């Protein structure tokens, strides 16, 4: 399966195909959209998003609280789409402060 990624970014609006087994900051490359990141491995605050609408497999991050999770954040270089997904890019500050 492929789905489509919606980015709501500071910049716009933009929506890219990822694959089922690909993480969703890697389709956002492949597109030539430059998202944060640091860690590259779920263990950070750099990647940080916010689901919207649809769904996502983030079992490889580990940095969330799960009352993050509930509220809907996923660390884009360790999640994949599930369904069609849209997400709020450039959270990291909201996830520190
Ligand atoms: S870049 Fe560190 S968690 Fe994604
Ligand atoms: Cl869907």
């Amino acid at each position: 399966a492929t789905y489509k990624v919606k980015f709501i970014t500071p910049e716009g609006e933009l929506e890219v195909e990822c694959d089922d087994d690909v993480y969703v900051l890697d389709a956002a490359e492949e597109a030539g959209i430059d998202l944060p990141y640091s860690c590259r491995a779920g263990s950070c605050s750099s990647c940080a998003g916010k689901v919207v609408s649809g769904s996502v497999d983030q079992s490889d991050q580990s940095f969330l609280d799960d009352e993050q999770i509930g509220e809907g954040f996923v660390l884009t270089c360790a999640a994949y789409p599930t369904s069609d997904v849209t997400i709020e890019t450039h959270k990291e500050e909201a996830i520190m402060l």
